């Protein structure tokens, strides 16, 4: 149930979201990391942005602890937040979230976005009018930064999120690149399905790792309250009757069949282990063409603050 990736590494294809918006107390990703590897993931998806490493890798040592798993078995993702791509940031951030999550090394890390932020201690640096700062950083920098951590045993993997081909491609025609992204971890769901951006990961080896792969958490701060729900698809739906699953079962197949690693959040101790339930049934070649006709090109993160940093990603037609 794994892939293997361009450097030789094994990603598990089901990956456990732990993103909560601030008002979900903090104790809660402790809770629901065990009960995700309880109910079977091996993949858990978090990020220095998310303030909760320290939670998911507490949750990660208690579960090594009782010897339901080793940390051999647990495929760890943090990511590098946009306030640290100079390079001479990138490892101390890192450092940093191996110590709040008391981890040696995270299975994979990752460029969290490539519109660079000025650096400081403010997440969301703001002017005096109110918008967001971008800074200007070369990336190929950030990237062989990135490839240091990875000889360093810091990273045992090192991919990029929120990438488009021409961004991906700066990489991959660096002078001198030592090691490939493994990943790129985008948006990605039947209304929204990249089927261009993923044709080109496949061609280079890199895999594509679907978030908001059931809709998103539709955080009013940052998705449109109008935009379609997902999971209310009336193709969705009635694809799950036809299956026995749900329209969440049927999404997450959808990635896995076309050869997408694909995340799931959920808070929900049910809704947990019936995602972990993707493995258990198959959709046949004609529901995937009709899932593939769904596609909107709907973001549901589409927020104008960041539509003219020099370096959004959709700007591109991928
Ligand atoms: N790299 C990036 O820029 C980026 C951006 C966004 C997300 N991500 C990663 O991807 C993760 C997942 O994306 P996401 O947080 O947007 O959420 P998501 O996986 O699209 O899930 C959206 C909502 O679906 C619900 N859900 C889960 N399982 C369900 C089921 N079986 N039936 C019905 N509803 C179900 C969850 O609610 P309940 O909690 O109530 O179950 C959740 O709030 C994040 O947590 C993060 O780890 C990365
Ligand atoms: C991710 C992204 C990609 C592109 Br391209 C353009 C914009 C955005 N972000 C937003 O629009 C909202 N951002 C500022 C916060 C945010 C809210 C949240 O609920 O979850 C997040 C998760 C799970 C992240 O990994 C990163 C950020 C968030």
């Amino acid at each position: 149930q794994c892939v293997k990736l361009n450097d030789g590494h094994f990603m598990p294809v089901l990956g456990f979201g732990t993103y909560a918006p601030p008002e979900v107390p903090r104790s809660k990703a402790l809770e629901v990391t065990k009960l995700a590897i309880e109910a079977g993931f091996r993949h858990i998806d978090s990020a220095h942005l998310y303030n909760n490493e320290e939670q998911v890798g507490l949750a990660i040592r208690s579960k090594i602890a009782d010897g339901s798993v080793k940390r051999e078995d647990i495929f760890y993702t943090s990511k590098l937040w946009s306030t640290f791509h100079r390079p001479e940031l990138v490892r101390p951030a890192l450092e940093n979230s191996l110590k709040k999550a008391q981890l040696d090394y995270v299975d994979l890390y990752l460029i969290h976005s490539p519109m660079s932020l000025k650096p400081g201690e403010e997440l969301s640096p703001t002017d005096e009018n109110g918008k967001v700062i971008f800074d200007i950083v070369d990336l190929c920098t950030t990237w062989e930064a990135m490839e240091k951590c990875k000889d360093a045993g810091l990273a045992k993997s090192i991919g990029v999120s929120n990438f488009n081909r021409r961004q991906l491609e700066m990489i991959l025609n660096k002078p001198g690149l030592k090691y490939k992204p493994v990943c790129n971890q985008v948006e990605c769901h039947p209304y929204f399905n990249r089927s261009k951006l993923l044709d080109f990961c496949k061609s280079k080896d890199i895999v594509l790792v679907a978030y908001s792969a059931l809709g998103s958490q539709r955080d009013k701060r940052w998705v449109d309250p109008n935009s379609p729900v997902l999971l209310e698809d009336p193709v969705l739906c009635a694809l799950a009757k036809k299956h026995k699953r749900t329209p969440a079962l049927i999404a997450l197949r959808y990635q896995l069949q076309r050869g997408v690693v694909v995340l799931a959040k959920s808070y929900n101790e049910q809704r947990i282990r019936q995602n972990v339930q993707v493995f258990e049934f198959q959709l046949t070649a004609e529901d995937m063409k009709a899932i593939d006709g769904l596609d909107r090109n709907l973001h549901y993160f589409n927020s104008d603050s960041f539509a003219s940093h020099p370096n959004y990603p959709y700007s591109d037609e991928y």
